[PDB]
DNA sequence: GCGATCACGT
DNA sequence: TACGTGATCGCA
C-alpha cells in the first residue's frame, strides 16, 4: 500500500519541472508567521519530499517557487503563500487550487482537507489531516516517515484530481469562476492578510479600563435591583431571577427554558428597572470580552497589527468569512461600541483609512434578476428605496410617509430578500401573522416582477436541483423537495436568497480584482486591508485620497453591468471610525 | 469537548 | 426572514 517517493536531502533539477503538484505544509490553523513542516512535490519525474530548512534555503527552489511560468497545483494555496510571505519568499504560478475547486463544485460538502476533496471523486488513497495530526491538545506533527508519506499522498491526490475537477467545473460553466475570479482573489486576500491592520492598543486598553468601571457599576445596580447576586452572563440564572424571583411575564420561550434575548427584554423593560440594566450590562460586556480583550489577545506585540484570515471556502453563498480576529463584525450600530473603530488606524505616518460601500446592492441585484419594472425604475431614479416601498405598500405620497411607515417598509424589504415568512415578519415587527402576510401581499402587487422571480426561482431549484449566481456560483438545495414543511421552507428561502447574496458576493470579488489591477497600473501605494461583504476598506498616503475618491467608486460601480446602476458611497479619515 | 444561547456584523 | 464568528455557561 505504501506510496513510493524520494526523501530528498537536496533539491534537484527534476524537482523543478514547469508543472507540479506542490504541498507546502503549515499545520498551525493560523498560518501567520507559522512554521512550514514539510514540502512535497509530484511531477512527471516522480514524487519527492523535501525538508523545509533545505528547500527554502536553496536559491534554485526559491526561484522556482517565484517563477510564474512554473505552474503549481495545490490545496489552499493562500495558506502556503502567506506562510511564505512571512519568510520573505514569493509564491507564483499557482494555476489550480483544489480547495477552491471543491468549494465551487459544492460548498455544502464542507471540504477542508485534500482527503475530503478527493472523496468527491472516489479517490481515497490519502488520509484526512485530522487522522494524521490529531486535533486540539493532541494535535502535533508526526515523525518524518509518517509526515513525508502523508504530504506525498496529498500531492499525489492533487496531481491526479486536477483534470477531473477542471472537467466538472467546465461542465458547470464554473471554469472561469475558478480561474478568473477565485484564484486571482486568493492572492489578493493573501496580500491583505499579510499586510494586516494596525491597532492603537493604548486606546483599546483605555476603553477597557472605562468599560470595567461601568460594568462594575451596572453590575452592582443589577444585584441591588434583584436583591441578590447571580451570574448575569448565565441565561439560565438570569431566567430565574426575572421570571421566578421578580415574576416578570413570560412572553417567549426557548428550547430549554425561558428566552432572555434582547428581543424579549425590550418588551419586558416597562415592568422592571432591572431589565434596562441587564441590556446595558450585556452591551458593555460584549464590547469588553469580544472586542477589547479579544482584539488585544491577537494583536502582534511587535507591530501592533492584527492579521485576520479570510476563509474563502466556507460560506454556502460565496461570501468570505473572517477569523482570529473577525474583522467583519466590528461594532458600528451603537455609538459606544462604534468608538472601537477609532482604534483601527493607518499602518504608516500621514496615511489615511478609505472606505467605500455599495448602496443597497442586494435590492439592486434583486431588481436586476427579477427584472421588476417598478423596482428597476426606483433605482434608476436613485430613490430612497424604503420610502418608495412604504409609498407603494401603504398607498400614500412621499409626504404622507411617516417614520413608522418607513421603518416597516424597510423590514419588508429585508424580509423579501431573506424569503421572509408572514410569521417571521411578525416576529421582527412584533405584529400579527395575517397582518405581516397582508404587507407581503401588498408588496408583491407593487412589485409583480419580484413575486414572479420568487415563484420561478423556487421551481427552478426543484427542477435543476440547485440555484446559481450571476457569475455561475452554485448551491444545491436537496431539501427543496422535502415533504417536511419546515425543512422544505428553509430550502425555499435559500433558493430565493442565495442568488441575491451570492451575486452580490460575486460582484464585490470582481471589484477587488479590478481594483488591484487599477492600483498597480497607477502605481498608487494605496492597498486593500479589509472586505466586509459590500464594502472595501483601504489605507493610503493622504496624497492619494483625491485620486481614490474617483478611482475606487468607479471600479466598484463598473465591476459588472446590471439592468440598474450600481452606486458606491465613500468616506475617509485618520481612523476607521472617521472613515464615515 | 460540545450544544444551547447570547450578541456583534452585512 | 439570509449569511457569518465567538464569548460564556453547563453537563458530559
Ligand atoms: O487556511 C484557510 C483554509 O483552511 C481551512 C481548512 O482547510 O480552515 C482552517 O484554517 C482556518 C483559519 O485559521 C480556521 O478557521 C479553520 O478552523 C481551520 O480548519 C479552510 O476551511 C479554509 O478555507
Ligand atoms: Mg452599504
Amino acid at each position: 500500500a505504501k506510496m513510493a517517493f524520494t526523501l530528498a536531502d537536496r533539491v534537484t533539477e527534476e524537482m523543478l519541472a514547469d508543472k507540479a503538484a506542490l504541498v507546502v505544509e503549515v499545520v498551525e490553523e493560523n498560518y501567520h508567521d507559522a512554521p512550514i513542516v514539510g514540502i512535497a512535490v509530484v511531477n512527471e519525474h516522480g514524487r519527492f519530499f523535501l525538508r523545509p530548512e533545505t528547500a527554502l534555503a536553496d536559491p534554485q527552489f526559491v526561484a522556482w517557487l517565484g517563477d510564474e511560468t512554473k505552474k503549481k497545483s495545490m490545496f489552499d494555496s493562500k495558506r502556503a503563500a502567506v506562510a511564505l510571505k512571512w519568510k520573505g519568499i514569493e509564491l507564483c504560478g499557482v494555476s489550480f487550487d483544489l480547495l477552491l475547486a471543491a468549494y465551487l463544485l459544492d460548498p455544502a460538502q464542507g471540504v477542508d482537507d485534500v482527503a475530503a476533496a478527493a472523496k468527491m471523486k472516489q479517490y481515497e488513497a490519502v488520509r484526512p489531516d485530522e487522522a494524521v495530526y490529531g486535533k486540539g491538545a493532541k494535535r502535533a506533527v508526526p515523525d518524518e516517515p509518517v509526515l513525508a508519506e502523508h504530504l506525498v499522498r496529498k500531492a499525489a491526490a492533487i496531481w491526479e484530481l486536477e483534470r477531473p475537477f477542471l472537467d466538472e467545473l467546465r461542465r458547470n460553466e464554473q471554469d472561469r469562476l475558478l480561474v478568473e475570479l477565485e484564484q486571482p482573489l486568493s492572492s489578493i486576500l493573501a496580500e491583505m492578510e499579510f499586510a494586516g491592520v494596525k491597532v492603537d492598543t493604548k486606546r483599546l486598553e483605555q476603553m477597557g479600563k472605562e468599560l470595567a468601571e461601568q460594568l462594575g457599576t451596572v453590575e452592582q445596580r443589577i444585584y441591588e435591583l434583584a436583591g441578590q447576586e447571580f451570574n448575569i452572563n448565565s441565561p439560565k440564572q438570569l431566567g430565574v431571577i426575572l421570571f421566578e424571583k421578580l415574576q416578570l411575564p413570560v412572553l417567549k420561550k426557548t428550547k430549554t427554558g425561558y428566552s432572555t434575548s434582547a428581543d424579549v427584554l425590550e418588551k419586558l423593560a416597562p415592568y422592571h428597572e432591572i431589565v434596562e440594566n441587564i441590556l446595558h450590562y450585556r452591551q458593555l460586556g460584549k464590547l469588553q470580552s469580544t472586542y477589547i480583550e479579544g482584539l488585544l489577545k491577537v494583536v502582534r506585540p511587535d507591530t501592533k497589527k492584527v492579521h485576520t484570515i479570510f476563509n474563502q471556502a466556507l460560506t454556502q453563498t460565496g461570501r468570505l468569512s473572517s477569523t482570529e480576529p473577525n474583522l467583519q463584525n466590528i461594532p458600528i450600530r451603537l455609538e459606544e461600541g462604534r468608538k472601537i473603530r477609532q482604534a483601527f488606524v493607518p499602518s504608516e505616518s500621514d496615511w489615511l483609512i478609505f472606505a467605500a460601500d455599495y448602496s443597497q446592492i442586494e435590492l439592486r441585484v434583486l431588481a436586476h434578476i427579477a427584472e421588476d419594472d417598478n423596482l428597476m425604475e426606483a433605482f434608476r431614479r436613485d430613490l430612497d428605496i424604503h420610502t418608495k416601498t412604504a409609498m407603494d405598500i401603504f398607498q400614500v405620497s412621499e409626504d404622507e410617509v411617516t417614520p413608522n411607515m418607513r421603518r416597516q417598509a424597510k423590514a419588508v424589504n429585508f424580509g423579501i430578500v431573506y424569503g421572509i415568512s408572514d410569521y417571521g415578519l411578525a416576529q421582527n415587527l412584533n405584529i400579527s401573522r395575517k397582518e405581516a402576510a397582508e404587507f407581503i401581499e401588498r408588496y408583491f402587487e407593487s412589485f409583480p416582477g419580484v413575486k414572479r422571480y420568487m415563484e420561478n426561482i423556487v421551481q427552478e431549484a426543484k427542477q435543476k436541483g440547485y440555484v446559481t449566481t450571476l457569475l455561475h456560483r452554485r448551491r444545491y438545495l436537496p431539501d427543496i423537495t422535502s415533504r417536511n414543511f419546515n425543512v422544505r421552507s428553509f430550502a425555499e428561502r435559500m433558493a430565493m436568497n442565495t442568488p441575491i447574496q451570492g451575486s452580490a458576493a460575486d460582484i464585490i470579488k470582481k471589484a477587488m480584482i479590478d481594483l488591484n489591477a487599477r492600483l498597480k497600473e497607477e502605481r498608487l501605494q494605496a492597498h486593500l486591508l479589509l472586505q466586509v461583504h459590500d464594502e472595501l476598506i483601504l489605507e493610503a498616503p493622504k496624497e492619494e485620497m483625491e485620486r481614490l475618491c474617483r478611482l475606487v467608486p468607479e471600479v466598484m460601480e463598473q465591476a459588472v453591468t446590471l439592468r440598474v446602476p450600481l452606486k458606491v458611497d465613500y468616506h475617509y479619515g485618520s481612523t476607521w471610525y472617521d472613515a464615515k
